[PDB]
């Protein structure tokens, strides 16, 4: 059942009005929602819960009407959405081309004043054409499309936009040549129509891959919330000099709550440095969180920061300063014990319970808590990991702060 805005106006006021009721209460229960409209409202009220999880300030807004738990479960999040808005100069002119919720679009248009939404799917194009304009601040003029974008080709050149964002969905291994739309043909026809485009990719993606495919990359930005990785950016612009792809900056950052700066650094860097490998544990221990990781800046770290790593394959640094800014967690070493099997069931000796992490060993910390029995909590960390001689070890950690 597709819906007017008569219709999404007063499914929307049912689902207030009558949102204390269960779905199935809804549904064979006490109301004046006509027989028609009551799968419909008892859907808003069925996913509300996980709306307010995901989106506490959509939750939060009168008359916001979703189009599916399907499209709700594919949208950005709130954290990363509003990172994308400093890609984009206040006052500004943008086009979305793959649409969806509209997140994303809205925080574009947190600082751009005129934008193009457009989105393939009816059903979701209707939700948005009502949902937008009760999500933007005073003073801003969209144009919300149904359809596919290259229906509107000659629209969008007119337009001019100072930028192009794009979303692409996939088509084991997730490729660039996998994307949908494809961003090689795109980036030919529209570069010349804008400042830049920005295009928001799986954390599956390869970045070497990515590098490789794509021309007139400017930046790769690698974005992490929540402790994970949760996708790629880039720009793309015919409007600066070409950078050969050992030479674009990434950008690795870990969004928390509160300003943070990002780590950013080039393969060519990663790949110039070499670095010591220690045999031996120091004082400090320090893990990259999830966007280092998933960036590569494995050498470039440890020569940024003046750090020795591990071994090539155990991505923790040491060192017997305290470094006070380190990108991810940052431990006191307590002690450090050969690793062989016998040592499992002894672990409850050195202490009363744990987390457990690895980095480069043969357990999984699964594994490791299992077959030593460990009890799960307190303030210490048990990490099992590789030195540079190959020797297995487990390091009982605490907090540094």
């Amino acid at each position: 059942m597709l819906f007017d805005e008569k219709e999404i106006l007063a499914i929307t006021r049912w689902a207030k009005l009558y949102a204390n009721q269960s779905p199935d209460r809804i549904l064979l229960g006490s109301n004046d929602i006509p027989p028609e409209y009551r799968a419909a409202v008892a859907t808003q009220i069925e996913l509300w819960p996980r709306l307010r999880n995901k989106l506490p300030q959509w939750a939060g807004i009168s008359s916001l009407y979703i189009p599916s738990r399907l499209s709700l479960e594919q949208s950005s999040g709130a954290v990363t959405s509003s990172y994308k808005s400093r890609f984009i100069r206040e006052g500004t002119k943008v086009v979305d081309l793959t649409g969806g919720l509209g997140i994303d679009f809205i925080a574009l248009m947190s600082k751009a004043s005129q934008g193009i939404y457009i989105e393939r799917n009816d059903e979701t194009a209707v939700a948005a054409r009502h949902n937008i304009p009760l999500l933007l601040n005073e003073g801003k003029d969209v144009n919300i499309l149904t359809g596919d974008f290259k229906e509107y080709l000659p629209l969008i050149k007119t337009f001019h936009p100072d930028y192009i964002y794009v979303d692409p969905a996939r088509r084991r291994v997730y490729a660039i040549a996998d994307c949908e739309p494809d961003l090689i043909p795109l980036a030919t026809e529209l570069l010349p129509f804008c400042s830049s485009i920005l295009a928001k990719l799986s954390p599956m993606i390869d970045l070497w891959d990515t590098l490789q495919s794509l021309l007139h990359v400017q930046e790769l930005h690698v974005v992490a919330a929540h402790g994970e990785v949760k996708e790629l950016l880039v720009r793309m612009s015919l409007n600066e000099a070409t950078i050969p792809p050992e030479k674009v900056p990434i950008h690795a950052i870990n969004l928390l709550l509160e300003t943070v700066i990002p780590f950013i650094f080039t393969m060519e860097e990663e790949r110039s440095i070499s670095i010591p490998y220690t045999d031996s544990i120091d004082k400090y221990v320090y893990e990259p969180h999830t966007a280092l990781l998933k960036a590569g800046a494995f050498k470039t770290v440890a020569y940024r920061l003046g750090l020795r790593k591990l071994h090539p394959n155990s991505h923790l640094y040491t060192s017997e300063a305290y470094e006070s800014a380190f990108p991810g967690r940052t431990f006191v070493l307590e002690e450090i014990i050969p690793f062989s099997t016998s040592v499992l069931k002894q672990l409850r000796k050195v202490v009363p319970q744990a987390s457990i992490s690895c980095r480069n060993f043969p357990l999984s910390p699964i594994e490791l808590r299992q077959r030593s029995k460990m009890a799960d909590g307190g303030e210490k960390t048990l990490m099992g990991t590789t030195m540079a001689d190959g020797k297995k070890v487990l390091l009982l950690l605490r907090k540094a702060e």
